[PDB]
């Protein structure tokens, strides 16, 4: 049901987790590298999800801020995107946001 | 400054009142300038009449963090969350050709107009 959406519109939850929705975390260019074991398992049910989601772009900002491309490979036609989002280092929450992001970025490297 | 400007950049939404340039900067070739949008999309933002056919490819917050390669960089300008990824078009969708035309129409369109 949740799995019938195009990948880019899926919402991961406990019932349909980040692995089920977006594949396993890993180093390859086609894989996602973000999330510790708790976030992977809980998705948007993760207790600190709101603090992560604040960094996710609106549809307008995704198409507004990103460098957008199209590539045709053996596997199909792809809309590529890259960009950068500046953290608000003036907010008191800055230091905690850094700790949160650092806990999830490439977290899979330490999994048993 | 407009209240629409007071959102963090990534949470800003461009419209006729507060346009793509105002919200997200002039389109251009540089590494973290946006390169997407013709003159009509730039002016109109989500008011563009074909916005829905573009937005269908935009990621949910969950998918943005699930699909993308995420990094952090600390530089003289601040701390930046970097992202890269790719979203697969459905080449079985009868509307696929038209999706490709619409995307291509906005990708690097700025090159053809001041
Ligand atoms: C009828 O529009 N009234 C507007 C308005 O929305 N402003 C416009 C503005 O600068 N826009 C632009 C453009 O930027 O080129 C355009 C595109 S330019 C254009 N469109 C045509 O369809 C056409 O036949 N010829 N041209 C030259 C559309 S109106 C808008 C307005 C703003 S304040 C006020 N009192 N009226
Ligand atoms: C002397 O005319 N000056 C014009 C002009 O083209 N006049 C209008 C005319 O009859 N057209 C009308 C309409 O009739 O509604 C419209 C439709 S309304 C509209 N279209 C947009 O694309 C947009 O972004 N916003 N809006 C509100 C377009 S301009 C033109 C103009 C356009 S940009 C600019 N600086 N001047």
């Amino acid at each position: 049901e949740a799995s019938k959406k195009p990948r880019q519109k899926r919402t991961a939850t406990k019932a349909y987790n980040v692995t089920q929705a977006f594949g396993r975390r890993g180093p390859e260019q086609t894989q996602g590298n973000f999330g510790d074991q708790e976030l992977i398992r809980q998705g948007t049910d993760y207790k600190h999800w709101p603090q992560i989601a604040q960094f996710a772009p609106s549809a307008s900002a995704f198409f507004g801020m990103s460098r957008i491309g199209m590539e045709v490979t053996p596997s199909g036609t792809w809309l590529t995107y890259t960009g950068a989002i500046k953290l608000d280092d003036k907010d008191p929450n800055f230091k905690d946001q850094v700790i949160l992001l650092n806990k999830h970025i490439d977290a899979y490297k330490t999994f048993p």
